[PDB]
């Protein structure tokens, strides 16, 4: 393996078939949400992993682009396919579509550009990690689109100024960098004070396991998409980032719709910290709490 | 009166004694995490504004230096005396101090530097606005103490670099900058993105026609009939949009402390920020009206433990 790499998880099955809206996309609140997030429509998250099935029935439409920038494939930048299955997975629960079947993903009108930074094993140079970040800040679409998230499920034990630049590139382009924080050998870029970290707990609202994070998201027996069009149920500290990824998509369509300006990468980041639920452990141990999309309505003219 | 100036407010009565808890202080909640923020000890609140009654009794014990950046006093540095009456307000919503009489601030274990930076008519250049600003930044105390607040309650109508180069270098060195919104004469600082804009209702939190704003604001907090301390060891109650932003201005000193005790780590402005929306409840006005709602800090205290 290279240095940086995926945090480790746990295989519990696969499957060929699904059908249901998963349950960490349910009680982080996010069908509450939808309609008046457009389901994250006009958002894109650059996905930066191991690749993506870019023909899976629950992703293809959700697919805007891509780019290899791993040796895999020959070096070709065209090829993001995914030779893992992990980045298949991380896609899907950000922004599976709505098809009437399979899975369906925080952000179900988001848009994927999926950066293959990853190799086949999971691991990649620290060097294709910060151009993969500095692209997604750089790339723009036909029209103008471009990246407002970024979301990684990796880390690396080393600290070196070319990847904590490319963290402070994105933050300063206004772009939310959000990372998986978990288990020294996996500290960076997680450990970044500019990057979201994202902590896991089961789906009691139970911790999974001196990380620094912003928020707990559900970790255990995540169903999502998989290769040759079928689907896994993984279980780690990095299957809850995806589903901040797709939450932002989400909050900046709500915050932006309400607020009728454009908001900054800071201000995006109150308004994630807005709807995150303390569970009742330390801030130390869950961040801000537990993902909660619909807590600004529950808490609105509620005064002592 | 010059370019920058204070946000216009009334002064609506001035007494020489008074005794309770300002309703203000009530209502946003503070009493409620003075024991978890040890009621701000230990950060210190840069006022910018006029300067202060330094021996106040409700305020000489929270004092702990000031810088006269004006002509005043024939440019005299050490002479941060209040010659209007506002900045001595402002001070006593941050952090006046517990005494059995007299009022109490939000953050009552606070500390104060005074910086004078308006002169008696309550208008300034904006050149010495821009260097209180940095000046707060790059002050040390004797133990190496820094500022981690910037409150005004100012205004003028021109974009400079030097003024949005001042607030950048606040926020990129760690310093909140809190800004009443004007009530667009008074459009900078408070227009930057960099500062938190305050906006004001009054205590049955509904909006008034003199208090409304224009500026895109961050929080409201209470503005109408304010009490607070005022020159000559009397007190004064005023009404304006600026008497909102000195109940934030303490209140992030509130929030610094609970905050970084909750995370067991430093924070960064950013952070603080967070903390300090996620404090806001709103109240059912437009996000343009209130930003993200009315300051309530026991906020994340109500929620806990609360899903659906
Ligand atoms: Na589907
Ligand atoms: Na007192």
């Amino acid at each position: 393996m290279r240095k940086f790499r995926l945090i480790p998880y746990k295989q519990v099955d696969k499957v060929s078939a699904l059908s249901e809206v998963p349950m960490g996309v349910e009680i982080v609140e996010a069908p509450a949400v939808w309609r008046a997030s457009a389901k994250g429509a006009g958002q894109i998250i650059g996905v930066i992993d191991t690749g993506c099935q870019v023909d899976h029935p629950d992703l293809a439409e959700r697919i805007i682009g891509g780019v290899n920038l791993t040796t895999d494939y020959g070096g070709d930048e065209t090829n993001f396919s995914d030779n893992n299955g992990h980045g298949t997975h991380v896609a899907g629960t950000v922004a599976a579509a709505e098809t009437g079947s399979g899975v369906v993903g925080v952000a179900p009108k988001a848009d994927l550009f999926i950066i293959k930074a990853l190799s086949g094993d999971g691991s990649g140079e620290m060097g294709w990690i910060a151009k993969a970040i500095r692209y997604a800040v750089d790339w723009r679409g036909p029209k103008g689109e471009q990246m407002r998230i970024i979301t990684m499920s990796l880390g690396g034990p080393t600290d070196s100024e070319e990847l904590h630049d490319a963290v402070k590139y994105a933050v300063s382009n206004n772009v939310s960098v959000v990372c998986a924080a978990g288990n020294n050998e996996f500290a960076y870029p997680a450990a970044y004070n500019e990057v979201i970290a994202v902590g896991a707990v089961d789906f009691d609202l139970r911790l999974s396991d001196t990380e620094e994070i912003d928020i707990v998201a559900p970790g255990v027996g995540i169903k999502s998409t998989y290769l040759d069009s079928g689907y896994a149920e993984l279980s780690g500290t990095a299957m809850a980032a995806p589903h901040v990824a797709g939450a932002l998509a989400l909050i900046i369509n709500l915050a932006e719709d309400a607020f009728k300006r454009s908001l900054s990468e800071t201000e995006i980041y109150a308004q994630l910290v807005r709807r995150a639920t303390p569970i009742g452990f330390t801030a130390q141990a869950e961040g801000n709490g537990f993902l909660t999309l619909d807590l600004v309505e529950r808490i609105t003219g509620q005064f002592t």
